[PDB]
């Protein structure tokens, strides 16, 4: 028992982190097979970042301008290309530590682990969620760009995020591994505002089920509700609307605890209306939304 | 910017996890050099756990009774010994993935990462703190015993904890890598109560400095206090007493922010007396105590 914000073991991703330098800019790259993926803004100077024309900037760059270092050894660059907001640097050596992998574009509400890196070296691992406004609330300093978000299913790593920037509000924006930004963000040093950061309702419900499984049951009430009644309350508290797709995904948790999804929705409704009254749930004084129903099942079952 | 509960990259420890089976009991082992370390209760049956005599139980066990598997391959056991509450199984092969390592017995208040494992396979990584009552609030299911807690300084892994049991209250107890339990706990299926779980004051202060660095400054007040005045308040709220040793360790954080340690203590005092008033600090509605002053500096500086 016990419930923690748990990240995937990061070893398989640590073996893929490299340092990429172009000119005076150094960031992180992801080395999978004979390709190194990194943010295309590695070709920019601070001057270029204000209004970059990446195609024009890339013309002045040759393979030898991209310095790729894995550990203390230099990789030879034999090709380069821009795919959306990422650069793909073809190297002459396949990464011997390449795990089984996939590139996935996640939906908002989905969680993943981030291996924060600096100079191609890992510094820490933490669990994130892609917010409904397509930002992530990470912990990234200068030099962290190119750090990646991922999920692991047994031996396969699904890379879902690559860090590119910090908005002026301190929240983070990035792309999938095909270089497409999550959200409307662009890789430019221009003020870009994030939309409403709503709460991931299905995740809060999953975490309430996790709390029941672990013994924290004080919040359970004698009430039920309907999807339409619950959503009227959810809209008011800037919670994402709950759909029957979300109810379906909470089914195994509902079955394990014997608490119907709509009864858990009614407990959530009263928690929103009355607050916690100075109480905690799983050692938290607020409703946690960065655990999916899959995360709860995984942690409560011990999937390795 | 941004502040997260961050764990160390777990790769160096993942390469050390093995599965140990003795009879019908399977748990995790830590393979460093030619020795596999695991909880001695691997020799117990559920019947034995009630009142085990480990010396007597160990007499009926030979090297061939300890099955050690690393990945899909079996390690040959050429010696065994009990050191306090851990068994050391000498194998004929040195672990090729043995990182540079040390065994450290941590003090309460110190944080570490746990690589939760099942059947010698890693399932997740999270950040913990050794509570002042010598328990940890982990996430451990049956089969997780033998999972270890650690810290990493550049390339050296300092193993500080090995998981042994869950108290009837759902909190966790274990040993250092020499087999000595943290706290008064014994490896026996008997009700053992934990003492008062006080708050790690120096850690809360460190996290308040982290909050100031990251822009959350609403809690800062126009007040100061003394160590004796603060401790009168800390004693009342079951917070650990703050010493000049703790003030000394907060010095770099005090210097970076320009906020004297005693002024931060006065902000903490008002937070304890008035509560958060429905507000948050670093996305938390309670005062976080599982970040040491070293963790805050490390994360706010990007140590890899
Ligand atoms: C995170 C990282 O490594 N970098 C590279 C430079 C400094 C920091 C951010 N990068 C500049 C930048 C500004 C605005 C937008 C984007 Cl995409 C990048
Ligand atoms: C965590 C783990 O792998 N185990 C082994 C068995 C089941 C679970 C706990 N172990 C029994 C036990 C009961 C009381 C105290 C201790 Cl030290 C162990």
């Amino acid at each position: 028992s016990g419930f923690r914000k748990m990240a995937f073991p990061s070893g398989k991703v640590e073996g893929c982190m490299v340092q990429v330098t172009c000119g005076t800019t150094t960031l992180n790259g992801l080395w999978l097979d004979d390709v190194v993926y990194c943010p295309r803004h590695v070709i920019c100077t601070s001057e270029d970042m204000l209004n970059p024309n990446y195609e024009d900037l890339l013309i002045r760059k040759s393979n030898h301008n991209f310095l790729v270092q894995a550990g203390n050894v230099q990789l030879r660059v034999i090709g380069h290309s821009m795919q959306n907001c990422v650069l793909k640097l073809k190297v002459d050596t396949a990464n011997p530590k390449t795990p089984k992998y996939k590139f996935v574009r996640i939906q908002p509400g989905q969680t993943f682990s981030v291996l924060a890196c600096y100079n191609g070296s890992p510094s820490g691992v933490y669990q994130c969620a892609m917010r409904p406004n397509f930002t992530i609330k990470g912990s990234f300093l200068n030099g962290s760009c190119g750090s990646v978000g991922f999920n692991i299913d047994y031996d396969c790593v699904s890379f879902c995020y690559m860090h590119h920037m910090e908005l002026p509000t301190g929240v983070h924006a990035g792309t999938d591994l095909e270089g497409n930004f999550y959200g409307p963000f662009v890789d430019r040093q221009t003020a870009q505002a994030a939309g409403t950061d709503t709460t991931i309702t299905v995740n809060v419900l999953a975490w309430l089920y996790a709390a029941v499984i672990n013994g924290d049951r004080w919040f359970l009430n004698r009430f039920t509700t309907t999807l339409n009644d619950f959503n009227l309350v959810a809209m008011k508290y800037n919670y994402e609307p709950l759909t029957q797709d979300h109810v379906d995904i909470l089914g195994p948790l509902s079955a394990q605890t014997g608490i119907a999804v709509l009864d858990m929705c009614a407990s959530l409704k009263e928690l929103l209306q009355n607050g916690m009254n100075g109480r905690t749930i799983l050692g938290s004084a607020l409703l946690e939304d960065e655990f999916t129903p899959f995360d709860v099942v995984r942690q409560c079952s011990g999937v390795t």
